[PDB]
């Protein structure tokens, strides 16, 4: 899609406070069309019933973790190209490294403002052309 009001968002994270920091930015940044997943398996059943424009995951997650989401998603014939940014606490080297080679299109590193995290989606939008 476009990165326009009606952009759909897809916020993952096993912590409903971090889901809600997410939430609160995006609405700030005038888009309102959100829903959240608590694990790659809950979010994946919400991307396959389609409509998402955007994901925005954790990494450390139950069930399913976001550098698994985040491949099954790469693979997958329907939504391999969709935008996803990770933002995660993790901080080393070779997570960011794993991370973009699975295909990440971008990498915030918790805590972070909001400046952060509107410079970076931004840079998403203007390399995908939204
Ligand atoms: O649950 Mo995370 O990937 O440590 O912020
Ligand atoms: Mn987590």
């Amino acid at each position: 899609h476009m990165a326009d009001k009606e952009l759909k968002f897809l916020v993952v994270d096993d912590f409903s406070t971090m889901r809600r920091i997410v939430r609160n930015l995006l609405k700030e940044l005038g888009f309102n069309n959100v829903e959240e997943a608590e694990d790659g398996v809950d979010a994946l059943n919400k991307l396959q019933a389609g409509g998402y424009g955007f994901v925005i995951s954790d990494w450390d997650m139950p069930n399913m973790d976001g550098l698994e989401l985040l491949k099954t998603i790469r693979a997958d014939g329907a939504m391999s190209a969709l935008p996803v940014l990770m933002v995660t606490a993790r901080a080393k080297k070779e997570n960011i490294i794993a991370a973009a080679q699975a295909g990440a299109s971008g990498y915030v590193v918790k805590p972070f403002t909001a400046a952060t995290l509107e410079e970076k989606l931004n840079k998403i939008f203007e390399k995908l052309g939204m």
